């Protein structure tokens, strides 16, 4: 689990999102496993606005954060997991690590900020969902 608190917005997994996250949708993308919902109080989160691929990630299940070079956000086949099919993800960059299903949300920081979420693990990979393209959340 896990979110990121940016302005007046929470960017969360699509797949965790609440029933109160879709009550107050900004936007959701499937393909990207990503939703934004509306918040009342400011949050303390900063995105990164770069091309990084040096970072460091949070992961639940070793109660550690790991320093890890990531590919580029591109288009890619994702095996099946407990919360998808066999699937195609956009917007998705990986890196060798630890990640099982619970460690979605976790953060992956560089030094300009928020890089994005844990979205897939398995086969020694952590994916991680890219939020720096979505200008929108700095500003409204
Ligand atoms: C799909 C997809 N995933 O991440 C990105 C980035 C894209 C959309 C577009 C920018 C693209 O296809 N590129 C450059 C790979
Ligand atoms: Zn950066």
């Amino acid at each position: 689990s896990g979110a990121i608190y940016v302005g007046n917005y929470r960017v969360v997994n699509r797949h965790l999102a609440t029933h109160n996250d879709w009550a107050n949708l900004v936007w959701e993308d499937s393909s990207r496993d990503l939703l934004v919902s509306s918040t009342t109080a400011q949050g303390c989160d900063t995105i990164a606005r770069c091309d990084c691929q040096t970072g460091v990630y949070y992961c639940s299940s070793r109660r550690k954060h790991y320093p890890v070079s990531f590919s580029k956000p591109s288009l890619i086949f994702v095996e099946a997991s407990e919360y998808y099919p066999a699937r195609y993800q956009s917007h998705l960059m990986l890196a060798v690590g630890h990640s099982e299903p619970g460690d979605c949300g976790g953060i992956l920081r560089c030094q300009h900020g928020v890089v994005g979420i844990v979205s897939t693990g398995g086969n020694g990979l952590v994916g991680f969902a890219d939020v720096r393209d979505l200008l929108w959340l700095d500003e409204e």
